[PDB]
């Protein structure tokens, strides 16, 4: 697949997931159940979650090494919400072509970097830039995307890694919606392992959408 | 006590807590253990925590009522970090006098409001304003304070409530620092109750700093 085709495929999957999660015409701002949708909030909130993967707190557990696998899933979570924002702002090929034209995107398709603990305050500054942009109004989507890819590169992702991990988390997101996430009946911890970690384990063995879903269903039945 | 004396007292307590947590001259940007201090980050991160007290997620547990007691402690957490920022920006009476002169502060000293579920998206917008301001650079402290008091009023606090709850959480913060919070040895959940909830229970019975600390020490020994 070309890079544009990868992007198109992600947009298609995001569209489908958002239709299932929110009902059709979620682009107009409300779920079927009448919850207000703010992709700006989803983004800055997920950024805060990403910040918590690092030892940013000067007063608490001040020596802990980063779990970069956790960081990778967070970067993927943010990407789900950025895709959603693009879709809302509103022809997947057209949007993919625009994303592909962001200058840093070419750098993002290269071989990945291996970050270390030395890189955390730089990473944190980049996340803070995104939180600032998305918590304000009238920002430029292209600038958002640039900053995001710069961050993703710092965190050791490239397009290949993003796509693989995105496909997996997209499955888990669909799974949750089919299993009571909205009504609060879903159980997130399965015999002591968080669903995201069951997923991370599954993503060690090169599977398609439907097979990932089956493996999740099988682990969940044991909860 | 006058309102300025209350403010002065909060600044004094924050100073003492920050000296104990961070060592002297934390105002210069680093703890004794060499962790970088960013009060801007402490503020926007605590704002994100406050947002999580509400049913903001359109896709998860979409019917849950707000626990306003939890909201009150979060507003108090934010206040610890705003006090810290003021101290760093840098004579407690002088700073208290400046805070007292913020126009909305007079409104904050009046009888409190009883918020309901109708008030959440307005509250969320105000928190978002604070996240935006503090995640950027060169903002005005007075404008921060105004926005904060407006939020606090929306969330059902006034100066009396803020002060009482602040004193209590300040004790718990000192307690954590004396009991391994930095080195990660501290245990946050005590026979199934989070330390913040043990505190909230203690704050039902009108106690001074030292007596609160003793009650915490007694519950913690059972963990
Ligand atoms: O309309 C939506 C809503 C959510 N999402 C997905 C994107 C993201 O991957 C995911 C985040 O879900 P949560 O915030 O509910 N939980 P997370 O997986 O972040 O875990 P945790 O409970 O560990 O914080 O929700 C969508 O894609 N579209
Ligand atoms: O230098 C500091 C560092 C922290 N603090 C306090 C302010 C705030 O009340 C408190 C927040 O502590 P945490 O973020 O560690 N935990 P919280 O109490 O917010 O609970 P939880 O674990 O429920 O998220 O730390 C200071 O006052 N000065
Ligand atoms: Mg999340
Ligand atoms: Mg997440
Ligand atoms: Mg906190
Ligand atoms: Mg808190």
């Amino acid at each position: 697949m070309t890079n544009i085709e990868i992007l198109e495929n992600m947009l298609k999957l995001q569209q489908k997931l958002n239709d299932e999660t929110n009902g059709l015409n979620w682009e107009n701002g409300y779920t079927k159940e009448g919850k207000l949708i703010s992709w700006r909030r989803c983004i800055y909130m997920e950024c805060a979650e990403l910040i918590d993967s690092f030892t940013w707190k000067h007063w608490k557990n001040i020596s802990s090494l980063t779990n970069w696998e956790n960081v990778r899933i967070e970067i993927v979570d943010i990407w789900h919400f950025i895709l959603s924002l693009l879709l809302e702002e509103y022809d997947f090929k057209a949007i993919a072509t625009e994303v592909n034209a962001v200058s840093v995107f070419q750098d993002f398709c290269k071989e990945e970097e291996y970050p270390n603990e030395g890189d955390i305050y730089g990473i944190l500054n980049d996340i803070e830039l995104i939180i600032h942009k998305c918590s304000g109004f009238g920002f430029n989507l292209g600038e958002l995307l640039s900053t995001y890819f710069t961050l993703a590169i710092k965190c050791g992702l490239n397009l290949e890694i993003l796509y693989k991990t995105y496909i997996g988390k997209n499955v888990l997101n669909i799974f949750r919606q089919n299993n009571g996430y909205k009504d609060g009946s879903y159980k997130k911890t399965w015999n002591g392992k968080e669903d995201n970690e069951v997923l991370a384990q599954i993503l060690e063995q090169e599977l398609d959408f439907d097979t990932i879903y089956k493996k999740l269903e099988e682990c969940y039945k044991k909860a």
